[PDB]
């Protein structure tokens, strides 16, 4: 309680609780009357570690970057217990019977969540009569009990075409996504089981939603699935499947495995209810392997930014395109640009590096680059360029993380290694991660790629080729240090890389 | 040609060419008459890098650890071209018409391989009349041409039940494994396409074989598949599927994705033909991201050890078992044990570390541990133990790689980071890799696990829980340095880990 790392460590525009522990985001919805985005979260107010009693924390936002934290929304009946993950729906037509005439239809808020008690996980419901700040648990909870220890994380949505509420929920250790239906929110029927992809140890946090295909009238149903432990990257990861849904079973178009975000730190993704126009969601931005040991205090964990989800046909090799999940960050105009560097058609060479030259630093930056690979035979050790994110100098040292692209491998990479920062379970804190991408485009016969990145004091979110792939990782600079400036460098004497466009901004609340 | 790193860098019992570049192993077969294992391989004699003309190199062995290199077996028609990957079968009954009355049935050797020419990849055959040392290409090559640029890596086998030769080959960029049948080895018919798992950039090096289930009469068909680039670990990786095969189509038992080896350096896996009793195979032990840049000379690349493949029902979580691919290394008794450390029931503590104390070092070691996790509440930074593989001291420093287990994560890990060793494309040389495993067993209520590891100068092969998962990685110690001794250490004051059995051996040719 006496050490506060916020000054250098606490994100400006990623949500964090003032104190205590946060994991999975819950009950994501938009209130159309109040015009407020609601974020709830797995919350332990009593320590910077997971533990019971576990609650739903609650915060609101009008723009998905500025958050007001509120009083705890739901709590367990005993210290022995926890209100585990869930989702919220708006029961406009009072199908649940909970709501007065005088409750605004857009605020008829129902939470559906896992109630965790010793040897039992059930699905329970509660309703809010005050706009989502307090709740009354349903008299006849549980609404679903299958006598299981491992039965959690409901995502519920109204399905017009089959005229019912749909729940996807994990039967975690059976590796099944279970699909239930209800008229009621109270009485549920099991319609199907879905099993596929990368099983790890466990299925968690399913989601199922209609995602729009870019430049078209058409859509596909996407099933989201979280697994932890046992990610091939180590620990926790989120995956997806593309297909069709009739209200009863989900049928994927193929049987391939794909991850939502191939950084180490993007887990328990959930989408917002009541979004008109598109699909928005966010995740918990850490990894279960080390999330409770990173050096922040008096809180641990942030969410990712909210992101916009679409589908796009992209080349995965030279011959073949696949319909692929695209995501791009939600950043409203209510963000102040303190300063920016903006350049066009720069021929990058080791004698001409790009260097930010701002007066100060908030620790929040973004960078936005479109680049072209030239025809130049260069030595193997130099077929790359690198973006450096440097702290201020402190113990007469600068800390930095590196983001680059190698043209011989057609792959982006990050290196988040920081010397002299140690914490428990760092054996699992992978430093070097890569992503292979086909060109965004061809200009004549030269390969074009794009990269957008945003750095917020302890988290970096990278989006390659207009969101073709996303990679999210936290990073921990030494005590007192935070991002101060940005450089783009290369070791080539002539130009291998031409940056058609470079924009680097310092940003603030 | 003047620098030779062999002294510290060249494996003793993993095959390497004397000079030049090697990638994928080819034409693996056992000659029953000669009693010789044959290894062919993608070979460039003219540089320590991939390039055309590309040949099949050739080596033989009576025990799968001692290799005799021979003259190039197959070469391209022009410098423009390459004999890409392939397999060998023994046509005992002369179905191909190539073989005399006086050619021993067990030596009726036919190679089936991809002929790579500009804008064209076809499948071609050649036969050997002198036991596999020289070949005559078939008069009417190609045997299969589908007018494709991306059509390569045939694995062929006799399928008794449908009375035909089967070929699995990759239609690389279409992400299809294509299954062809022949009476002939000359005239082929397409029977099915198979598409699943982790797509990556490209399908390569398929395999299809009947694998025995442990302690039973039963078996399953396993389909192997290599992808590169685009492994979720970065670069190249091998995956598999378990199911059934009728000679015409492969039908997996589920749609899950699983990798054969979750280290960075295990690619283009092939099995040996003419193995009676079980399934044996090996891979190329590097990763395409950096294989051509690692600091060895005058050669680059080794194969993995030959491994024995079985299927076993293992716990993937506390509730659920899955039928899972098991592998264990083939190490004959023709291996000399120079010295060994052997201990039983050791309560590991930071005051009582295990330390090898041998007179010298060949650079080749193995370690074999069964251990039990005790009930001891210890601080989070200490819930692990570590195996250290140390070089001799040189520039007044010891280089080392680390292999460990953390009990809070139930996961093994490696850290192959070595200071002051640099080479091109090391951004992709991932240092930290993990593997989550359920307990091998329970002793009362205490968790039991096992680990076998083998280190051979520049390559480490780890096998967790009697081969439940395998992890293969190269490593590059500083100039002159190689493994000299081994330690097992922990930071706990009391004992969290009891090692029921520990055997560390120094080994030699
Ligand atoms: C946990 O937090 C709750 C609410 O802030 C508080 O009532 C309680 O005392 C804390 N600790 C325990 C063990 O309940
Ligand atoms: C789905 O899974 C559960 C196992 O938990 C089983 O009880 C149920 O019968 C299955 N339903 C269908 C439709 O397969
Ligand atoms: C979501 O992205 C989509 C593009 O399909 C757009 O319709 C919508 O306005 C976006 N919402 C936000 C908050 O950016
Ligand atoms: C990065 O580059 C340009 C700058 O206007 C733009 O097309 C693109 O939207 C930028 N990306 C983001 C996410 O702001
Ligand atoms: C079989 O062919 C070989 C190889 O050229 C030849 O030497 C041999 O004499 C032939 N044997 C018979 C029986 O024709
Ligand atoms: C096998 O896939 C090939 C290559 O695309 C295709 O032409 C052929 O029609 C496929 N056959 C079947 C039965 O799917
Ligand atoms: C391969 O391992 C299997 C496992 O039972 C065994 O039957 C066979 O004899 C082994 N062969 C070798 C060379 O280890
Ligand atoms: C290591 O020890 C096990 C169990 O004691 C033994 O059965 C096995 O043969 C050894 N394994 C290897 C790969 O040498």
């Amino acid at each position: 309680l006496s050490v506060d790392t916020s000054e250098y460590n606490r994100p400006l525009i990623h949500f964090t609780p003032e104190k205590g522990w946060m994991n999975a985001p819950n009950g994501l919805f938009y209130d159309k009357t109040a015009k407020l985005w609601h974020l709830y979260f797995q919350y332990n107010p009593n320590a910077t570690a997971w533990g019971q009693p576990l609650y739903w924390g609650h915060a609101t936002s009008n723009d998905l970057v500025h958050w007001d934290e509120h009083e705890i929304a739901i709590g367990p009946e005993h210290d022995n217990e926890g209100i585990f993950s869930g989702s919220i729906v708006v029961d406009h037509n009072n199908t649940s019977g909970f709501f007065n005439s005088s409750i605004d239809p857009n605020q008829r808020i129902v939470a559906i969540y896992t109630n965790n008690i010793p040897d039992n996980q059930t699905q329970d419901i509660a309703f809010s009569l005050d706009g989502g700040y307090t709740f009354t648990k349903y008299e006849n909870n549980p609404v679903i009990d299958v006598s299981s220890n491992q039965f959690r994380d409901p995502k519920v949505f109204w399905h017009e075409d089959s005229n019912q509420w749909i729940m996807v929920v994990s039967k975690s250790q059976e590796y099944k996504i279970q699909i239930f239906g209800s008229a009621n929110l109270k009485n549920w029927v099991l319609n199907s089981n879905f099993s596929s992809g990368y099983y790890g140890n466990q299925y968690e946090c399913p989601g199922l939603i209609e995602v729009p295909i870019e430049n078209s009238d058409k859509s596909k149903w996407v099933m989201f699935l979280a697994i932890n432990p046992g990610s091939p990257l180590g620990g926790s990861i989120n995956q997806y499947f593309v297909g069709d849904f009739d209200g009863f079973q989900f049928v994927p178009d193929d049987s391939q495995t794909r991850f939502v975000d191939i950084g180490k730190d993007f887990y328990a993704f959930q989408t917002f209810s009541e979004v008109e126009h598109g699909v928005l969601g966010l995740a918990w931005a850490s990894n279960w392997q080390y999330a409770d040991q990173v050096p922040t205090n008096p809180w641990r964990s942030s969410t990712s930014l909210a992101r916009n989800y679409t589908l796009r046909y992209v080349h995965t090799n030279a011959e073949t395109k696949q319909l692929t999940l695209i995501q791009n960050p939600v950043l409203p105009d209510s963000i102040n640009v303190v300063d920016k560097l903006k350049k066009k058609n720069v021929k990058l060479t080791n004698k001409k590096p790009i260097k930010t030259n701002f007066k100060g630093s908030t620790g929040l930056f973004d960078f936005n680059i479109t680049f072209k690979v030239l025809n130049l035979n260069v030595s193997p050790g130099k077929t790359h360029f690198d973006i450096l994110i440097n702290s201020q100098e402190l113990n007469s040292s600068v800390d930095s993380i590196k983001i680059g692209f190698d043209s011989s491998q057609s792959s982006f990479y990050i290196d988040r290694h920081i010397p002299n920062v140690e914490f428990p379970r760092k054996q699992f804190f992978t430093d070097k991660l890569a992503a292979y991408l086909e060109p965004l485009d061809y200009d004549q016969d030269l390969r074009v790629f794009s990269l957008y990145g945003i750095v917020d004091k302890n988290i970096i979110e990278l989006y390659f080729n207009d969101g073709t792939v996303a990679m999210t990782n936290t990073f921990f600079m030494g005590e007192g240090k935070y991002p101060h400036d940005i450089q783009i460098v290369t070791d080539t004497e002539e130009p291998l890389f031409e940056l058609e466009s470079v924009i680097i901004r310092e940003l603030n609340k």
